[PDB]
């Protein structure tokens, strides 16, 4: 079980490397831009294994996944996906940078998992 996280305004990806780098992408079939989401609130890459993570900066990477909130998100029925640690929101633009900001309703923050 694994699934793809779009962006709601640009369309692109959620997606990262082994260096830790999130960032979006269009579509590409690799498995860097498939997730997996075990139930404790992490988000881990389906190929690198590393969770999803930020910070109160609003810095997005991932790290190998070590327990602590920064790494659990919560999905919400609008699309926003929160950090837990800092409560800011996932978010991206069109040239492909993910970041966290508090939530301001737009559509950059809303993504469709699955
Ligand atoms: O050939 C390597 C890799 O390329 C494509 O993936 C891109 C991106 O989605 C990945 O996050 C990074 C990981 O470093 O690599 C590319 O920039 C896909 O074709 C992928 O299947 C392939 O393994
Ligand atoms: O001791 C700080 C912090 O360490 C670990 O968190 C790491 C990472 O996952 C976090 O994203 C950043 C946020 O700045 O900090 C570390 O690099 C965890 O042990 C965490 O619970 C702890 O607060
Ligand atoms: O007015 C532009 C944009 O501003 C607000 O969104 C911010 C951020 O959430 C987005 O990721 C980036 C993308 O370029 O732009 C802003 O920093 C929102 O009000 C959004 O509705 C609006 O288009």
């Amino acid at each position: 079980a694994s699934v793809t996280i779009r962006n709601a305004q640009t369309g692109r990806l959620l997606d990262s490397n082994y260096n830790g780098n999130v960032y979006t992408l269009p579509a590409n079939g690799g498995n860097y831009q498939r997730w997996t989401g075990p139930g404790d609130g992490t988000v881990r890459n389906a190929q690198t294994g590393r969770c999803l993570d930020s910070n109160y900066d609003g810095a997005v990477y991932t790290l190998p996944c070590n327990g602590g909130s920064y790494q659990k998100w919560l999905f919400y029925s609008n699309g926003y996906i929160q950090n837990v640690e800092t409560g800011r929101v996932l978010d991206s633009n069109y040239n492909g940078n993910v970041y966290t900001l508090p939530a301001n309703g737009g559509n950059y923050q809303k993504w469709y998992t699955g």
